[PDB]
């Protein structure tokens, strides 16, 4: 699944924000408008015992450049909450579940 970082009208909102994929889907975060942007999962709002490391770029990453891409794969089931760092409190958040 690819999901925009920044909406084409500029809102700093993933597009889309909620999704479902299945184990081993690739999610492609690809930066689009109002970057930098990061992708970070929120390490008390994933499935227990998943490392949030493996699976985020850190808070102090960014995505700076229009194009620029954070891939990322999910295996363990459940619900997963992300945010970009530097907009999380303007909106930029979401959430993936792994079914
Ligand atoms: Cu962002």
């Amino acid at each position: 699944i690819d999901v925009l970082l920044g909406a084409d009208d500029g809102s700093l909102a993933f597009v889309p924000s909620e999704f479902s994929i299945s184990p081993g889907e690739k999610i492609v975060f690809k930066n689009n408008a109002g970057f930098p942007h990061n992708i970070v999962f929120d390490e008390d709002s994933i499935p227990s015992g998943v490392d949030a490391s493996k699976i985020s770029m850190s808070e102090e990453d960014l995505l700076n450049a229009k194009g620029e891409t954070f891939e990322v794969a999910l295996s363990n089931k459940g619900e997963y909450s992300f945010y970009c760092s530097p907009h999380q409190g303007a909106g930029m958040v979401g959430k993936v579940t792994v079914n």
